[PDB]
C-alpha cells in the first residue's frame, strides 16, 4: 500500500534540506600518443579490420557475393547512364571508383557503391540545367559528360565538407514519412523518364517546375512513331522478370542463391539481337560498341560549378541520407559500430575520384547491397571483386554487350520499382495512427512531383518542421481535480465525484510553451479562471479613485457615509492618463482595510472573485523562450497584484536555474512560487488560509 | 504535513474503481435569424460603434487628432512615395482610400492606416522587379505606376483571400525576436535606399540578391557629383529635428500636444526655397507641381502577375503582421475585443480600392498611429478627419508644395530611425537569455541584409522553424533516484544520499520524443542501463543453441555433464540464418529453468544483468509520431523478451488514448505496463519480487 509521511517541501525549504553537489579546447586540442592512433585508425580504417581477417572463413563467401554482385554493377551501371543522356560506357565507370575509395575509406562491411536510379535522375536533371544555362549529335553528348563530371565533382566536395566538419547528424531531419513519400514520387520520376526508351521516341530536356507532364507530353505527342520491335521486346522482359521475381520471392525451399533473371534475361535478349540483325531487320537503338579503356581526367569547368549550386546540395544530402539508411540496417544486424562522419568522407573521396575520371555521382543502392549481402558478403572484399569484374568488362569484353538492345534495360529497371511503389499503400496505414504524418506523406509526395526532386525535398523539409509547430499549436489546456481525497489530480471533465477546494483552480497546459502558443495559453487560461485579471484591476483603481476623491471633498472616514446618494460623475480618464489604471492598488493612506469582496460604500460597483490561489502544472512543458517568459510574467504580475497567489508545480531543478537567467524573479514574483508537485500545494494553501 | 494513504493503482485498477464519463457541419452550416445578426454585424463593423456614440465628450478630440494626424498623414504620403520611383502624387492617394475603407470594414479605434516604409521599400523592390522582367523620362515613371498598382491590387486579393478563409492566426509565426531582427534590417535599409535623395544622385534600379551593397557602391562611385545645397539644407533638418525630438522626449510637464518639428520645419523649409529661388540659383531636386485632381482608374495588367505573385506574398504577410502587432497594443489598452480576420478583410479590401485608383500599398505606420492616439483619438472618425485633410490637399492646396526640397522629405524620414535603430543594443540582453533567439535575430538579420527582404523574411521564417528542433534536438536524459525514502524521486548527480533500490534503473527524458530524437534517447537509454539488450539477446540464443545442440549429441541431461570439456565448435551462422538470433527463448522443452544469470555447464559464457525492471518517467514528453511509436516499441520488445519488466510512468489519460490507436499494444507489450507516479511503480516492484 502507498503510505508516504513527508512534510511539505516548496523547492527552497528542499533545497536547503538536501544540499547538492578552457570549457571545452582543453579536452579537444590535447595532441597525445594514444589520440592520434585512435584519429589515424578511425579515418583510414582499411587498416583496422585487413589484419584482423578471418581468412579460412571468409574469403570463398566474399568471392562468390564478388561475382554475384559484379554482374549486377556492370548489368546496373551501363542502365542508370540512360537517365543522365551520355553515353553508356559511363555508367561503368560510375561504379568502379567509388567502389576502389570505399575499400579504403569506408565503414560499412555490407554495402556494395555505385550509382543509384534517383541519384542518376537528379544528376540527369541538373546537367540539363547546367547546358539550358550556360553561355556560348556528338558536340551535344559532349557538354553532357563534361558537365555531369563538374556536378559530380562539387557533390563530393560537398560532401567532403559536411563529413571534415563532423556534421553526420543530419540525417535526422529526415523522419521515414518523408522518405517513403520521397521514395514513390521518385519511382514514378523514373518509370515516367524511361517511357522514351521503351518506345524509342526523341524527347528534349526539360529542366524546371513540372516535369513529370513535360516528358509526358513530349512523349505522348508521338505515340504514332512508336517503335513496335522494342515495346515487344521490353514487354516480354518485362513481364517474366516480374514472374520469376514472384517465384522468388515465394517457393524459398531448397534454393540456394536464387536464379538471376536479369542476368539470363540479358543474355538471351543480347544473343537474339545479335543472331538475327535487330539493327538492320528492326530499326533499333542499340548500345553501340563503346571504347575499351579509360578516359584521361578532366579538370572540372567553373562556370557549371556557379549554375548548379543548389542542385549539388540536394544530390549530396540524397546521396548521404540512402547510403546512411540503408547501411544501418546491415549495421544492427552483426553488430558492429557503423560511423557516421566517416561514411561522408569516404563518400565523398569516392565522388571526387569519379567526376574527376569522367564518371558520374552515386551512393549505395538498396537492391545491389541486398544482392552483396544476401549471397554472404562478409567484407568489403566482395567491392574489391565486384570492382574487378567491371575493370575486365570495361578493359576486355566490351563488344559483348554492343548488340544489347537498350529497351531491355529500361525494361530490367522497371523491373523493380514494385518495392518502391508498394508503399502507396500505407496511407490508409498512416491515416488512422497520426493525421500528421499521413499530411507530410502526401505534401511530399505533391512537391516531389511538382516541384521537381531538388526543390521538392527542400519544401519537403520546410513543410515537416510546420508540422511540429502545427502539433503544439493550440494545446488542449485543461482544469485538473482531486480524486478520492487523496494526492491524484485529474482533468475535471472526466470522473464522477471529483473534489475541487474553495478557490482553487489547477490549470495544466500539455506542451512546451514556445511564441505559438503564448497567447493561446493566455487566452485558455483565462477562459478557464472565468475573468481577466486586467480588468478587475482597471475597476478596482477607478473605484479606488473614485473612493479617494470622494474623501478629499470631505465625506468619507469604517467608511461611514454623510449622504444616501450622491452624483454619478463618472470622471472618465483620457489619453496619456490612463496608465496609471494599472498600477498596484496601495491601502497604506486609508484606515479601513477593503477586501474588494463583502460591498463598498455608496454607488461603488466592483465585480467579486472567489479565488483566492490558482495552482499551474508545468510538469508537462518542455521549455520556455522569451517571448514565454515575458508573457508568463505579465499573466503573473496581473495575478498577483489582484491579491491571488500564484503556485507553479511539477518543475525539476534546470527549469528554476534556466528561469533564473531570464530576469524573471523580482521582488513581486519571487523563487517560492514554485512547489514540487500539485498535492503539497494545495496543502500549503489548506495550511495557510486556516 | 503531508499523509497519504491511497492503494497502488496503475491505470487499469484506477480505471475500473472511478468510472468515467455531422461532427461540425451541423453547429457551422445552421441559418438561423440570430446568426446572422452576428455574422453581418461582424463582417460591417460601423453599424455596431456608429449609433453607441457618446458625441459630446468624444467629437472635440476626435478632430483635434484628426488635424493632427491628417498633417502628419500628407507629409508622410508625399515622403514614402520616393522610396517607390513614383512622382510624390502617387504618395498622397496611398493615404486616402484605405483611410475611407477601413472606417467602414475596421475594428480597431486608434490606428491609422496608410503608407509605412518597410512596406513601400518592398513595393519599389517589387515594381522594379516587375519591369526587369517584363518582355517588350516619363515613359518610364509611367510603367512604374502601372505596376506598382498592380502589386498593390494583387497583395489586397491575397490578404482577401486569407480573412475570408479565417487564417488569421498566421502572424504567430512571427516571434518577437525575428520581428525585432527583421525590423532594424528594414531600417538599414531605408537609410541606404535615402541617400541619393540626399546627396541628389543617379542610381539605377537594382533588384537582386544582396541589393543593400549594389546602391552603396552606385551612389559612393559618384560622391563627386554630390549637390551641396542639399546636403547642407538636410543636415541642418536633420539634426534640429533629433535635437527638438530629444527634447520633446523629456521635459514633459506643462506641454500638452507636444511641438512638431516636422510641420514646422517644413513650412521653413519651402518658404525658404520659394523665396529665394532654389531651382534657380542651385540646381536642387524640387517636388514639382502636382496635377490637381485624382486619376481614372485603371486594369490591373495580367503579366505583371505572373512577374511578382511570389513578393506580393510577402507584402501581404509585412502588412498584417504590422497592422496587428501596432492595433494589439492600443487594444491590450481600452478593453475592446479586436478580432483578427476582420483586419484582413478591410486591409485588403483598402489595398485593392488604393490600388485600383494608381495608389500604392500599405498598413498603419506606429507613428501616425502614436501621433493619433496620444493626441486624443477616440475612435475611427479621427481617421475621417486625416483622410479629408489629405482630400483637401490634392484637390485644392497642392501648388504649397511645390517648392519642396525633396531632400528634406528624406532628411525627415530618417529622423525617426532612432526607434528602430536602438534594437541593436538587445543583442547583449539576448545573449545572457536563451542564445537561441540571440541566434534567431542574427540569422534574421544577416537574411534581410543580405536575401533582400522578400527572400529574408522567409529564410528567417524557416530558420525560426529549425530552432525548435534545435531545443530539442539533444534532451538532457537522466537517471533518477530516491530521496528520504518517500515519493521524492529525482536526479542521481545532484543530491548526496539518494538511495537507488537493487535492479531498478528510473530513466527521464524531458523533452517530446519525436523524429530527431529518437536514436539519441534510444543511445541514451543504452548508455544509462548499461549494456544493448539485443546483444544479450543474441548471445543467450548462441548459448542456447549450443546447449540444446549438446543435448542432441547426448551428452546433457539439473544439467549434468558427461566430460569436463569439450571441444569449442564455434558454429557461427551464416547469412539468411543469423536472424533466429533475434527470436523469443522458450524453455518448455527442457526440464530446468535456467536464468542465465548464476552459472551455465561448460565452456557456455553469457554476460550478466543485474537489473529485472526499469522504468521510463514519461510525464516530460508531451507528444510522439509514428517513428517514435516505432522506436519505442522496438526498444521495448527487446526489453520485455530478455525478461526485464518494463513500467511508463506519469502520463494522463489521452496520451494512452492516443497509443491506443498506433497498433502499440499486442500480446506481449500489454496495456498494464503503465503506471500513475513513480513511486507506486517502485512500491509495486517491491511487493511482487518479494
Ligand atoms: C500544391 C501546390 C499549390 C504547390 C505549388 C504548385 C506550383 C509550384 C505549380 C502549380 C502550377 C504550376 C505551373 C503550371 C504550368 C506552367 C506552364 C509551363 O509552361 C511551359 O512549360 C512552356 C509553355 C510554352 O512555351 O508554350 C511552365 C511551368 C508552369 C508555370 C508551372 C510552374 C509550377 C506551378 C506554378
Ligand atoms: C498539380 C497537379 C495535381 C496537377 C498538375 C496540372 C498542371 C499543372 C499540368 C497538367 C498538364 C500540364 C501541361 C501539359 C503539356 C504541356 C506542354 C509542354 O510543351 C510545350 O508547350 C512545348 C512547346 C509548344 O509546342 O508550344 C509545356 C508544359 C505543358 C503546358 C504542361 C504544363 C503543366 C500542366 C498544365
Ligand atoms: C551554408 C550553405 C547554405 C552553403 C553556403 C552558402 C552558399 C549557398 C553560397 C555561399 C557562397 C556563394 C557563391 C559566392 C559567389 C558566387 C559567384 C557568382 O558569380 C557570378 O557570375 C556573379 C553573378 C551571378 O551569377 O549572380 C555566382 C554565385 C556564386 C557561385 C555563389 C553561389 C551561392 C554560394 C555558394
Ligand atoms: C555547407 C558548407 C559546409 C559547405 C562548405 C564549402 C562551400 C562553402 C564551398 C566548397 C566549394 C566552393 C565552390 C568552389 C568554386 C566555385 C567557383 C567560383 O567561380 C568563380 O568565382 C567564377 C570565376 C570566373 O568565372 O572566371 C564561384 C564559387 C564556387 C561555386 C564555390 C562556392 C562555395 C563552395 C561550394
Ligand atoms: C550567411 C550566408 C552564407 C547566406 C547565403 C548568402 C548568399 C545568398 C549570398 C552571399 C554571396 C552573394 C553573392 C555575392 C556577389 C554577387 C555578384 C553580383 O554581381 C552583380 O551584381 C553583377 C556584376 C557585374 O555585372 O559585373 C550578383 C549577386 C552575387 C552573385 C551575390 C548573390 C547572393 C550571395 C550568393
Ligand atoms: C555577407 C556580408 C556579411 C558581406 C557581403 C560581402 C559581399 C557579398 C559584397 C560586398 C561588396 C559587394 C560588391 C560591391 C559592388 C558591386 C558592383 C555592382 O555594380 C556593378 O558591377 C555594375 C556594372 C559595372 O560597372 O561593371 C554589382 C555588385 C557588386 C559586385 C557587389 C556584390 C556583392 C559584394 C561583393
Ligand atoms: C498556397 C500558396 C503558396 C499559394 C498557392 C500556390 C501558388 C504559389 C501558385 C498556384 C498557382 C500558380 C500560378 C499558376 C499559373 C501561372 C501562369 C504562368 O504563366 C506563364 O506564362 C507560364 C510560363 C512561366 O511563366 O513559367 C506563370 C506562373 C503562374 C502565375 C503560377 C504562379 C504560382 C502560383 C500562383
Ligand atoms: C494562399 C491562398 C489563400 C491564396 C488564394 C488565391 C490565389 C490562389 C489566387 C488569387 C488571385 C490569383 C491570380 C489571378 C490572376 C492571375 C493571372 C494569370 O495570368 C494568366 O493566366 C496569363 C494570361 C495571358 O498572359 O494572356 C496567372 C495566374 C494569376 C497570377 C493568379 C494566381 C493565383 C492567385 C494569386
Ligand atoms: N537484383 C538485380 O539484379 N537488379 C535489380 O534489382 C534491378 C533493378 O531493377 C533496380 C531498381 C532500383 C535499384 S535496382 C536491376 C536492373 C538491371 Cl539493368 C540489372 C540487374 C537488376
Ligand atoms: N511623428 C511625425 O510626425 N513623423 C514621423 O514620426 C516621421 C518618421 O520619420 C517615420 C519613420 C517611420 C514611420 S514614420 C515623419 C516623416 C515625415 Cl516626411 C513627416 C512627419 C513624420
Amino acid at each position: 500500500q502507498y503510505i508516504v509521511a513527508r512534510p511539505v517541501y516548496s523547492t527552497n525549504a528542499f533545497e536547503e534540506n538536501h544540499k547538492k553537489t578552457l570549457d571545452h579546447l582543453k579536452v579537444c586540442c590535447s595532441c597525445s600518443p594514444q589520440k592520434a592512433k585512435r584519429i589515424v585508425l578511425s579515418l583510414f580504417p582499411i587498416a583496422s579490420w585487413l589484419p584482423a581477417y578471418r581468412l579460412k572463413e571468409w574469403l570463398l563467401s566474399d568471392i562468390v557475393s564478388g561475382i554475384s554482385t559484379g554482374i549486377v554493377a556492370v548489368l546496373q551501371g551501363l542502365a542508370f547512364a540512360l537517365l543522365v543522356d551520355i553515353p553508356p560506357v559511363y555508367g561503368l565507370y560510375a561504379s568502379f571508383f567509388p567502389a576502389i575509395i570505399y575499400l579504403f575509406f569506408g565503414t560499412s562491411r555490407h554495402i556494395s557503391v555505385g550509382p543509384f536510379p534517383i541519384l542518376s535522375m537528379m544528376v540527369g536533371l541538373a546537367v540539363s540545367g547546367a547546358v539550358s544555362k550556360a553561355v556560348p549529335l556528338l558536340d551535344d553528348e559532349r557538354v553532357r559528360v563534361a558537365a555531369a563530371a563538374s556536378v559530380t565533382v562539387l557533390s563530393g566536395i560537398i560532401q567532403l565538407a559536411f563529413g571534415i566538419l563532423r556534421i553526420g547528424f543530419v540525417v535526422i531531419y529526415l523522419s521515414e514519412s518523408l522518405i517513403s513519400g520521397f521514395t514513390t514520387a521518385a519511382a514514378v520520376h523514373v518509370l515516367v523518364s524511361q517511357l522514351k526508351f521503351i518506345f524509342q521516341l526523341t524527347v528534349p530536356s526539360h529542366t524546371d517546375p513540372v516535369s513529370i507532364f513535360k516528358v509526358l507530353y513530349s512523349v505522348f505527342s508521338q505515340i504514332e512513331k512508336t517503335n513496335i520491335a522494342d515495346l515487344v521486346t521490353a514487354l516480354i522482359v518485362l513481364l517474366v522478370v516480374s514472374i520469376v521475381k514472384e517465384i522468388n520471392q515465394r517457393f524459398k525451399d531448397k534454393l540456394p542463391v536464387p536464379i538471376p533473371i536479369e542476368f539470363i534475361m540479358t543474355v538471351i535478349a543480347a544473343g537474339v539481337s545479335y543472331g538475327c540483325d535487330f539493327k538492320n531487320r528492326f530499326k533499333v537503338a542499340v548500345v553501340g560498341d563503346m571504347n575499351p579503356g579509360f578516359q584521361p581526367p578532366i579538370t572540372p569547368d567553373v562556370e557549371t560549378f556557379q549554375n548548379t549550386v543548389g542542385d549539388c546540395f540536394g544530390i549530396a544530402m540524397v546521396a548521404f541520407a540512402v547510403a546512411f539508411s540503408v547501411a544501418s540496417v546491415y549495421s544492427l544486424k552483426y553488430d558492429y559500430p557503423l560511423d557516421g562522419n566517416q561514411e561522408l568522407i569516404a563518400l565523398g573521396l569516392g565522388n571526387i575520384v569519379c567526376g574527376v575520371f569522367r564518371g558520374f555521382a552515386g551512393s549505395t543502392a538498396l537492391s545491389r547491397s541486398a544482392v552483396q549481402e544476401s549471397t554472404g558478403g562478409k567484407t568489403q572484399i566482395a567491392g574489391l571483386i565486384g570492382a574487378i569484374i567491371v575493370l575486365i568488362v570495361v578493359l576486355a569484353i566490351g563488344f559483348l554487350l554492343a548488340p544489347l538492345q537498350k529497351s531491355v534495360l529500361a525494361a530490367l529497371a522497371l523491373g523493380n520499382l514494385k518495392g518502391m511503389l508498394m508503399q502507396f499503400a500505407e496511407i490508409g496505414r498512416l491515416w488512422r495512427k497520426d493525421k500528421y504524418d499521413c499530411l507530410i506523406w502526401i505534401m511530399t509526395f505533391i512537391f516531389t512531383i511538382v516541384l521537381g526532386l531538388g526543390l521538392g525535398l527542400a519544401a519537403s523539409v520546410a513543410f515537416q518542421l510546420l508540422t511540429i509547430v502545427f502539433r503544439t499549436q493550440f494545446p488542449k489546456c485543461s482544469t485538473l481535480a482531486n480524486i478520492g481525497r487523496t494526492n491524484i489530480y485529474k482533468n475535471k471533465k472526466d470522473y464522477y465525484d471529483m473534489y475541487e477546494p474553495e478557490g482553487v483552480k489547477i490549470f495544466r497546459c500539455p506542451s512546451p510553451i514556445y511564441f505559438a502558443n503564448i497567447g493561446f495559453f493566455r487566452r485558455k487560461l483565462i477562459d478557464a479562471v472565468g475573468f481577466s485579471p486586467l480588468r478587475i484591476l482597471r475597476k478596482r483603481n477607478k473605484a479606488l479613485r473614485k473612493i479617494r476623491k470622494l474623501q478629499k471633498q470631505g465625506l468619507l472616514q469604517g467608511f461611514i457615509c454623510t449622504v444616501d446618494t450622491i452624483k454619478d460623475s463618472d470622471e472618465e480618464l483620457d489619453n496619456n492618463q490612463i496608465e496609471v489604471l494599472d498600477q498596484p492598488i496601495n491601502t497604506t493612506d486609508l484606515p479601513f482595510h477593503i477586501d474588494w469582496n463583502d460591498d463598498l460604500p455608496l454607488n461603488i460597483e466592483v465585480p467579486k472573485i472567489s479565488l483566492h490561489s490558482l495552482i499551474l502544472d508545468f510538469s508537462a512543458v518542455s521549455f520556455l523562450d522569451v517571448s514565454s517568459v515575458r508573457g508568463l510574467k505579465s499573466i503573473l504580475q496581473e495575478f498577483i497584484r489582484i491579491k491571488v497567489d500564484v503556485y507553479i508545480v511539477g518543475t525539476d531543478d534546470d527549469f528554476i536555474e534556466k528561469l533564473n537567467r531570464y530576469e524573471f524573479f523580482d521582488g513581486e514574483v519571487k523563487s517560492s512560487i514554485f512547489f514540487l508537485t500539485i498535492h503539497d500545494a494545495v496543502l500549503h494553501i489548506l495550511m495557510k488560509k486556516d
